[PDB]
């Protein structure tokens, strides 16, 4: 679980989006296994606008930061899902790391602010939804 607070929006990744979220919503995509919704509340997250290839990920099923090398965002072959079927996902970006599936949400971030949220995983791999081309957060 977890999401980014920036402006008055709330990002997610889509299969984890609540009622609540849907009853907000902005945009979402299941291409790339983001949601975004309104909020009432002022958020203070800042997003990165840069092509970083390494940066920090928060890892909830070790409840601890690592840092990564991760590939620049591009369409990636995810095995089906109960939320999916098999399909490629766009703007993902993988790197060696330890996830669960329960690690989605956690924040990729680099020294200039929010690059993304874990998406997907595999075996020692971890991949990040990434949110940098999403200029609109800003405004
Ligand atoms: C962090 O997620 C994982 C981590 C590890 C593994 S495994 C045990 O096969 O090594 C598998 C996953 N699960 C995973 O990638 N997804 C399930 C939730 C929806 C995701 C999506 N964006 O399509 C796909
Ligand atoms: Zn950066």
């Amino acid at each position: 679980s977890g999401a980014i607070y920036v402006g008055n929006y709330r990002v997610v990744n889509r299969h984890l989006a609540t009622h609540n979220d849907w009853a907000n919503l902005v945009w979402e995509d299941s291409s790339r296994d983001l949601l975004v919704s309104s909020t009432t509340a002022q958020g203070c997250d800042t997003i990165a606008r840069c092509d970083c290839q390494t940066g920090v990920y928060y890892c909830s099923s070790r409840r601890k930061h690592y840092p990564v090398s991760f590939s620049k965002p591009s369409l990636i072959f995810v095995e089906a899902s109960e939320y999916y079927p098999a399909r490629y996902q766009s703007h993902l970006m993988l790197a060696v790391g330890h996830s669960e599936p329960g690690d989605c949400g956690g924040i990729l971030r680099c020294q200039h602010g929010v690059v993304g949220i874990v998406s997907t995983g595999g075996n020692g791999l971890v991949g990040f939804a990434d949110v940098r081309d999403l200029l609109w957060l800003d405004e």
